[PDB]
């Protein structure tokens, strides 16, 4: 199960954030221990469609090639801090599997600027037992992270050598087909 209350970053810009670009994780931190595979990609864009929140989500498994699409709106719990009901969609949009109640992710940005951010998820999906997870992103692919996200690591009491990069993967990321999602 999940076990941290994170919390958002003081004076978070919603609008910078969910602004309809994409961000790439290039690292993250799982804190229960083989929770998910330690090779991963994953991306996601985050913006308005008609006045509501929205993320679309993309999963790639570099090994198995599994791969995944899913669009949520965004609930406000409070500045930075969300839950989002998913659906599995194909790149395209078309629904997979639908919305389900106790099918959702919460979503804290712990840290946020132009280019970079720290974020914790909690995930709730079905009968299995997960834990929190962290990530750093960057608005630019497989960028190394800057000083800032690092220092915000530290500042919410994580190591950042403990975090997964996903750098070294042989990943491929479809940042169209994220984009295009946000109005699914
Ligand atoms: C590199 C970082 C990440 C890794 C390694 C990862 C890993 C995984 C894996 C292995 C699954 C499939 C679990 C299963 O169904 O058995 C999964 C599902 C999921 N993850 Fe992630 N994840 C990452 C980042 C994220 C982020 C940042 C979010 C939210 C913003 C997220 C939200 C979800 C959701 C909503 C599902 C279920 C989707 C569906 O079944 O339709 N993940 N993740």
């Amino acid at each position: 199960a999940c076990t941290k209350n994170a919390i958002a970053q003081t004076g978070f810009n919603k609008d910078k954030y969910f602004n309809g670009d994409v961000w790439y994780v290039t690292d993250y931190l799982d804190l229960e221990p083989d929770d998910v595979p330690k090779r991963y990609c994953a991306a996601l864009a985050a913006g308005t469609a008609s006045g509501k929140l929205k993320e679309a989500l993309y999963h790639y498994d570099p090994k198995t090639q599994d791969t995944f699409y899913d669009v949520s709106e965004l609930q406000v719990e409070s500045l930075g801090k969300y839950t989002a009901n998913f659906k599995k969609v194909d790149k395209n949009g078309n629904v997979k599997v639908a919305v389900t109640a106790g099918n959702y992710y919460t979503f804290t940005v712990m840290y946020a600027d132009d280019s970079s951010a720290l974020i914790h998820t909690c995930l709730h999906k079905g009968n299995k037992d997960r834990g929190d997870l962290y990530a750093v992103l960057n608005r630019n692919k497989d960028a190394a992270a800057g000083d800032k996200v690092k220092s915000a690591v530290s500042a919410a009491t994580l190591e950042f050598s403990k975090f997964i990069s996903t750098k070294e993967n042989n990943c491929a990321y479809d940042n169209d087909s994220l984009k295009s999602l946000l109005t699914k």
